[PDB]
């Protein structure tokens, strides 16, 4: 089957990416951002070199590089799931990270959010900053919105939305991330 | 004047639909899910046989026999209401029980949505239950709130009402809220 | 740069239009309501005697008042405001203020939500209405149902043609008069000036 997974940034979904590739072999796993840029620096060399640079090219072209990157992505036969984001926060507002020829390309079972709680988030930020600064309000409106994107993704390209909540506290560290990857491939083997 | 009524499942909306058809004159109630299991049993009597076996089917087959069901319902003249989920709950999550071409071929023009208090919904649940005639306070709130979300984004595409009758208060006796839901769809209609 | 700015009427979202004006050079901040209005009695000087007579139309040609109204908007030059609404509380339920013609006919660069705290919006409707004209009139649960399907509406636009979805919270209780309006002209001039 074919899932999208989503969530705020910097909350532990790397983590789920990462152990849901580890526990499980008809699987794969892939960054839509990964994609992206490995489709730019091959079509336009002389201009990227690292994610940060993705931002310079021209709509146009970020737009046909992101249409290349679901197609390369589309020939993948196994279980596929794709990591991405739905919206990230700009001094604009909330900015989509998709488009929709992604999904009509990707053609993706579903839509999978993970749903933190904010407090957890912050935590696990300045956790990671160690090696922004948002607030509980803040990540919360981004999860909503988040909701509302992928609502609107299904309801244009008819597709499941799971809403993955992890929201509880933790009794051993790492069981958010359990959790998930567990739900996950109880999804995948049904 | 025709109106796709919604709202989660074991809740009342039926009620409500009855209702409707019975005091509303010239008034057609369909169900869309009935009309959908008929045409896709006849298309293909061999791999469906329950209403949920549905979902074997291809996208482009399970998307045609959709379009089907909205072209059978859109022949019918005068004012309607369609019965139907904008969303069931599955083990893969939410998923919309209508589609842009459903949509734009019954060309309604405002979506209903039954929103009720999640308490009411588990106590008619568990009631329904025990009379053999068939989730969590977080759980049905979500998929209201999911709900609402696909109906403004069909509003949003497809330029129709959005309304949404409030029935979270508790009632003072047994089917206020689907005689004050039917009522407002009645003052609604007649406006 | 364009941004639609929108939010529930009676709040003081005009107040910020005209500020934004008064502070900020080179920037057009337009009413798309007024321009609606304004092509109506042009096209149907026979009907259209004031603005509520543009219900007497049929919704095609209405339509097309509004895509010929969002057609002379898209002329305008630099930095602009199109004030109007997302949604309108109707008999028949919420109504959206825009159509898919707005959007890329305007081309918006994003589109701008100023929510407000229910109580301040009531007192607002009620003030403008104790001091001047505006002759259903609503809660605090239906204003906040407003504000959520206008940020639903939002999204979904934002989802369908790519545009940015900026929420202005007016929520936090005002130390003194105007404070909400001084805020979001403050944060919507930053936004444009931003580099
Ligand atoms: N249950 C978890 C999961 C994650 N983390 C921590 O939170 C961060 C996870 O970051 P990451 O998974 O990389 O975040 P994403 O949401 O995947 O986004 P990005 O690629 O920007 O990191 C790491 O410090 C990790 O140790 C944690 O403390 N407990
Ligand atoms: N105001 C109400 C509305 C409904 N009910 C009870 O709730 C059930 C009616 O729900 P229904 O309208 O049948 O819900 P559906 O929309 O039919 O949901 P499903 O397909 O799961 O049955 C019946 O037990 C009815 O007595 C009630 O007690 N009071
Ligand atoms: N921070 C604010 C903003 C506005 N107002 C008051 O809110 C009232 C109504 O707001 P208005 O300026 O009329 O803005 P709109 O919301 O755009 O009004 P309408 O939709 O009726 O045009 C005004 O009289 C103004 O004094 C206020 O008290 N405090």
């Amino acid at each position: 089957m074919r899932f999208i997974l989503t969530g705020v940034p910097g909350a532990g979904k790397t983590t789920v990416c990462n152990k849901l590739a580890e526990k499980m072999s008809n699987l794969s796993v892939v960054n839509y951002g990964d994609v992206i840029f490995e489709e730019a620096k091959k079509l336009y060399p002389s201009i990227i070199q690292v994610r940060e640079d993705t931002r310079k090219l021209p709509r146009a072209d970020y737009r046909n590089i992101q249409i290349e990157a679901a197609k390369k992505i589309s020939l993948i036969t196994d279980n596929l799931i794709v990591d991405t984001h739905m919206s990230l926060k700009t001094p604009y507002g909330f900015y989509p990270g998709l488009i929709p020829e992604t999904i009509n390309i990707i053609q993706p079972d579903g839509i999978i959010l993970l749903e933190f709680n904010p407090r957890d988030v912050i935590a696990r930020r300045e956790k990671d900053r160690l090696a922004d600064m948002e607030s509980e309000t803040d990540i919360l409106l981004h999860q909503q919105v988040n909701r509302m994107f992928a609502v609107s993704y299904s309801a244009i390209n008819q597709c499941y939305v799971k809403i993955i909540d992890l929201t509880w506290p933790q009794e051993y560290e790492f069981q958010h991330t359990e959790y998930a990857v567990n739900k996950i491939i109880e999804m995948l083997n049904f």
